[PDB]
Order: C-alpha cells, then structure tokens, then sequence
C-alpha cells in the first residue's frame, strides 16, 4: 500500500487503495447522533476486513429539512451551515475518536467536502456571508443553469445557494478547513462533492495548499447530454468527459461511464467504463463503484433514495468486476454490513490482494463468449473473470496453471488465478 502520485500527477495515492463507503443515505434517520460511535466500535473488523480508506459523510452540521411529494430528508451533510461538528452524526469528540480508532486500526479516513453552496437561509450558523459583496453566484445576474461572473460553475438547483468559490475569502475558507480536517481530524484525503458546480483546477489548487499528497476523488455526474449543443462534450463519451475533469483537478474521478454501462448496457458493456481503458493513463484515475447513497438503496424510509439503482440479480456480478479490475473500487457500506454480501466481499478482497491488482493492471477482454470475460494482470498473479458466460476454462482464454478462487451464482460468477 503505496503512495504517490500517477505518471500524469494524478492524486491516487499509490494506486491501491479498497475503500469503504462508510454511510448509508439513512443513517442520520437510523442510527441519530450515533454513528460515529458504530464506526468507532467496528474499526477493527473494517481493517481486518481489508479496506485501506473509508468514505466518512460530511462531517460540517446539517440540520436542514424537506418534504416533497411523499418523501422527506435532511441532515445528511449536503446541506451543511458552517463547519462546527455537532452534527446528526455524532459530536466533535466522537469523530475525533472514530478518525483515531479508524486511524490506529490502519485505515485512512476520506472526509466528504461539500464547497459548491450551504444553508444559506439556516439562522444559528457560525458563518455568515451577507449578501451583494460578491460570495454568492446570486450576487451576478444568474440566467441559467451555466458559469456566471460568481460562480464559475453549474448550479445546485435554484442556484441560490450556490457559493462564490472563486472568491479569495471564500476559497480561503475552504482552504483553512481542509487543513483543519487534515491535522486536526486525520483526514488522509477528500472526497469532492457536485464537482460539476466550480472550476475542476479549484480542487487542484486545494489539494495544493492543503492535502498535495493525500488522495481525492471527485464526484462528476452530467451526462453528454447536459452540455451545450456547441461544447465538444455534448458529443462525447462519459469517459472523455470524466477523464476531462480528472486531468484538471489532479484527482481520480468516479467512474460514471462504468456505472451507466452497468445501468443501461449488458454484462458484456462494462469494458467501457473508464476502468476498462486499454492506456494505464486513463484506467488508473477510476474510482469504481456499485452504488453509493443517491444512487443506490439505503436500508430505512422509502429503500433510500435509489436514484440509479443496480438491478438485484447483478449484484455478486458487479463485486466481482470492480474487485478484480483496474482503478479504485468503492464498497457499499450496506451491501458489506446490512444486507449480508459481507463473506462474498472479504473474499474478493482477499483475492485483489493476493493476486496484487493496482489502479493501473492491464485488463484485456475475450470476445468469443458469452457474457463478460476479462484475464486481468495483478503484479502476483493472473486473473481470469467470467461473469454470466459460457466460457469452458481459463486455458480457452490465457495460457498457464490455474485454480479456482470464486465460484458463486451456479457458475455465474467465476474467478481463476495463476
Ligand atoms: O436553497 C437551495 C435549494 O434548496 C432546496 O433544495 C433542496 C432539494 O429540493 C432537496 O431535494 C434536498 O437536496 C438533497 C438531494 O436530494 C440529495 O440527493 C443530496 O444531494 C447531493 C448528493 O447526495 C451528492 O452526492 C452531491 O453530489 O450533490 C447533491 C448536492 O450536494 O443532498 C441534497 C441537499 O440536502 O435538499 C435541498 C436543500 O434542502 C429547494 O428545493 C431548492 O429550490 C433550492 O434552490
Ligand atoms: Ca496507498
Ligand atoms: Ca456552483
């Protein structure tokens, strides 16, 4: 478990990070005031489990609400109104312990960073940027959903509550906060919230100033079809436009194109995801993933938000792919720990392991057969995946001695190694 940065200057913290996405969307509404403490307790397992990093939720106080339609949320993180840490997630001096005992145990604690808006409205708040001195995106004429003279970026929704961050007191702000999580927290890195929102070289220069050797990822999700007719991206594919933002910010990006190959194409299309990209340049700043909060189910009201959920049957399927592949692959706190995937995780993390899989292994696809199959070359050893295919043996696709490491789903689900 390395460090460093890419060939290219990229932010992947040696190439073989396993991240816990530590939180569910409920949590808050579940276990209230109280997970750091779960946290704290299950450090341990999480380590021994293998994870290197873990995900923690926005650690700034949240205490916003909403109802719409039959639904009602809040207090997440996403809406944060200054960075005091007595949040719904647990007190400052429990975070501090859950970072230390996550820390001690040996797993790097990612904080989720939300800079593009706050609750601008919320009256007990510790920050307060009047308006007309130019913090706001509302403080410029606002036409749409486009960059303006206060915002360098797209909007959250109405966009009033959008911050300047371009602003040199606001990004400043920021700047001391990150530092803040970084020696006073531990926080051994950032996760980078609605990205899409400012400037990709503002994280750049954030991580710069305050974390330059920590690992980030960067969650961009707009499709092409979100970009002007004229902007080159309008036309091009979502690895291009998420490879785009990964070259500006230093940082490994989520690997949306992998995520809506898996939601709208067959087994056989999840070779084109950014992790799948035959130039160890473009694979190795993927950030991997099944779900997450939005997209995914969450055990509590209404199953989560479940915004672009994958389908049941594929689960196993999925684990299997991002575990043994190229990039950095992101588990689901509630498919590890809630809804029993556990046993079949530990073991693909075992065999990510001892077969020595990093952010940039060469991956080459077999196209005879059915479903997926996939020889992947770890630093150890070979693997030879087949997900839902008709594929006989690994000797059909790649030479040398091979034995069985995951045989799950009636054969659905089949991994080799050398
Ligand atoms: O003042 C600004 C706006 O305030 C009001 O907006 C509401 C939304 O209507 C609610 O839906 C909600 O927003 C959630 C959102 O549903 C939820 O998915 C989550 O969003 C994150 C996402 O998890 C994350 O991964 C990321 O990438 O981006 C999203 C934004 O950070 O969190 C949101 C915020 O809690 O709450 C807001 C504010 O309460 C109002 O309806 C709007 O008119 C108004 O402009
Ligand atoms: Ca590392
Ligand atoms: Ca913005």
């Amino acid at each position: 478990d390395q460090a460093g940065k890419s060939p290219n200057a990229v932010r992947y913290h040696g190439g073989d990070e396993i991240i816990l996405q530590g939180f569910h969307w409920n949590v808050v509404r579940e276990a209230p005031n109280d997970w750091y403490n779960i946290l704290r307790q299950q450090a341990a397992t999480i380590a021994a489990d293998g994870f290197s990093a873990i995900w923690m939720p926005v650690p700034w106080r949240d205490f916003s609400s909403w109802s719409d339609g039959s639904k009602s949320g809040g207090g997440e993180g996403y809406f944060w109104h200054d960075f005091n840490k007595n949040g719904r997630y647990g007190s400052d001096a429990q975070l501090r312990q859950a970072a230390s005992a996550l820390g001690g145990a040996g797993v790097k604690v990612l904080y989720d960073v939300v800079p593009n808006h706050m609750n601008r409205g919320y009256p007990d708040k510790e920050i307060n940027l009047p308006a007309g001195q130019g913090f706001w995106r509302n403080d410029c004429a606002d036409p749409g959903n486009y960059p303006n003279d206060c915002d360098d970026g797209d909007r959250f929704i109405g966009g009033d509550a959008d911050l300047n961050t371009g602003h040199p007191q606001v990004y400043g702000m920021f700047r001391d906060e990150f530092t803040n999580l970084r020696s006073q927290y531990g926080a051994g890195g950032f996760r980078f919230d609605f990205v899409r929102g400012y400037a990709p070289e503002r994280v750049n220069s954030w991580m710069t100033d305050s974390a330059d050797n920590s690992f980030c990822v960067g969650q961009l999700w707009k499709g092409p079809s979100e970009y002007p007719n004229w902007d080159w991206r309008n036309t091009a594919s979502w690895q291009q436009i998420i490879k785009d933002w990964s070259d500006r910010a230093k940082c490994p990006v989520f690997d949306f194109a992998l995520k809506e190959r898996m939601q709208n194409g067959s087994i056989a299309d999840w070779k084109h995801g950014l992790n799948g990209n035959p130039d160890p340049r473009w694979r190795e700043v993927a950030v991997t993933f099944v779900d997450n909060h939005d997209t995914g189910y969450s055990p509590g009201q209404n199953g989560g938000q479940h915004h672009w959920a994958l389908q049941d049957g594929l689960i196993r399927q999925a684990y299997a792919y991002i575990l043994t592949s190229p990039g950095t692959p992101v588990v689901y706190w509630d498919h590890m720990y809630d809804w029993g995937y556990g046993d079949f995780i530990r073991q693909l993390i075992q065999v990510r392991r001892a077969a020595g899989v990093r952010a940039d292994s060469a991956i080459s696809f077999h196209s005879g057969y059915s479903g997926l199959v996939a020889t992947v070359s770890g630093s150890q050893q070979t693997l030879v995946v087949a997900l839902n295919s008709d594929l006989g043996n690994p000797g059909q696709v790649a030479s040398g001695s091979f034995s069985e490491a995951v045989n799950a789903s009636n054969g659905q689900v089949r991994v080799w190694r050398s």
